[PDB]
């Protein structure tokens, strides 16, 4: 059948956790790279973009926009969203805290070149003091190998993704959290993630000066 | 069972959309109002807040934090989140757009009178040209009384909520949208919303100097 088609530019940005979750669920996908402002304009005028924004994913006859609409849908389809609504609640709660810290990190490279050192320090503070202890606490509390339901879920996917970007920004920040390192190893050892982690996968690099200016032209900022 | 218990200060804030949804869905609740920074530290010390922040709702034996976790749980519990995974995706798509316009609106009063001229003009332009057309379009396509599935969903609730704040800010923005206007009248006349709209209800007023000063000292930002 059809592969989901991801509409975005050749960067991490808001499309990345979508890629991770599809690739962790072993789903093959295609990408159609926006290279210019005209490419996005073309999407807007064809009426493919409900709020005239990307990410957009074509999946199952649907033109889906809004990172959460898409992630949610994908998580459900491939059974990574828990077994019942009480499990979704814990899952939603965990990932929305992961999204909060992940939003900080995503916006960091788009910060003013001097504003960045202060912005990082807040990321170093919220990671060490707030989010990492929250997730280490959940693991220690139930003694289990995954975040919710004693079973792999999207919550496991999203968190380890974050651990990889934290490692990039400050390798020391995970050092006192051995249940998160252990989760990072277990999840990373999974056939689909391991493969997505290897070279040549559709996993994307950090922002550089090239793609940062690419993005300013394309989205108009 | 015990009434859902709501932990916040006496403001609209990130809790107000929870207040609307619970009210639209016929659910009586209790609100434990945070009145100081010391009230917030207590919840933090008692280990009540996973990420040391509110909104927090106590419901069904959980201490739920993160507006979207809370909201999503209530929607599903009360059958306002669609009949299946495909309809969830339409609703998710809509309410994330509604939440983006709402978030601009939410931050405006905390933004100082310097940028208030700039931040309000953006709400105005995006309301008129992006969001309002998107939802008018949806209502136009099926001619039905409700957004998704010819039946009250949480999208109708978050939208009509939104149409009340947009009316506060600029009563003219809806004026060229006959179907949004008529949606507002019908959701406002449903017994439970009509009751929530009545004097004396848990519905909260806009920000003012006093509430803003209180918010500064409670949340220390
Ligand atoms: N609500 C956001 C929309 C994403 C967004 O900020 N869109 C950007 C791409 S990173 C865009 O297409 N910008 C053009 C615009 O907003 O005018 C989401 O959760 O995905
Ligand atoms: N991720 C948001 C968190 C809301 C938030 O920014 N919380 C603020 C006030 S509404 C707070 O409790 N401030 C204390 C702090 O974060 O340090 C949610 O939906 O719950």
């Amino acid at each position: 059948a059809e592969k989901p088609k991801l509409h975005y530019s050749n960067i991490r940005g808001r499309m990345e956790s979508i890629r991770w979750l599809l690739a962790a669920a072993g789903v093959e996908f295609e990408e159609k790279f926006i290279k210019s402002a005209e490419d996005l304009d073309k999407l807007r005028n064809d009426g493919y973009l409900m709020f005239q924004q990307v990410p957009m994913v074509e999946i199952d006859g649907m033109k889906l926009v809004q990172t959460r609409a898409i992630l949610n849908y994908i998580a459900s389809k491939y059974n990574l969203y828990g077994k019942d609504i009480k499990e979704k609640a814990l899952i939603d709660m965990y990932i929305e805290g992961i999204a909060d810290l992940g939003e900080m990190i995503l916006l960091l490279p788009f910060t003013q070149p001097e504003e960045q050192d202060a912005k990082l320090a807040l990321i170093q503070e919220k990671t060490k003091n707030r989010y990492f202890p929250a997730f280490e606490k959940v693991l220690k509390s139930h003694g289990q190998d995954y975040l919710v339901g004693n079973k792999l879920s999207r919550a496991d996917i999203h968190l380890v993704e974050l651990l990889y970007y934290v490692e990039e920004l400050d390798s020391s920040l995970i050092s006192s959290f051995p249940l998160l390192k252990a989760l990072k190893t277990r999840i990373s050892n999974l056939p689909t993630v391991k493969k997505f982690l290897q070279p040549g996968s559709p996993r994307k690099p950090p922002m550089d000066e090239k793609s940062l200016e690419e993005s300013r032209k394309i989205f108009r900022f």
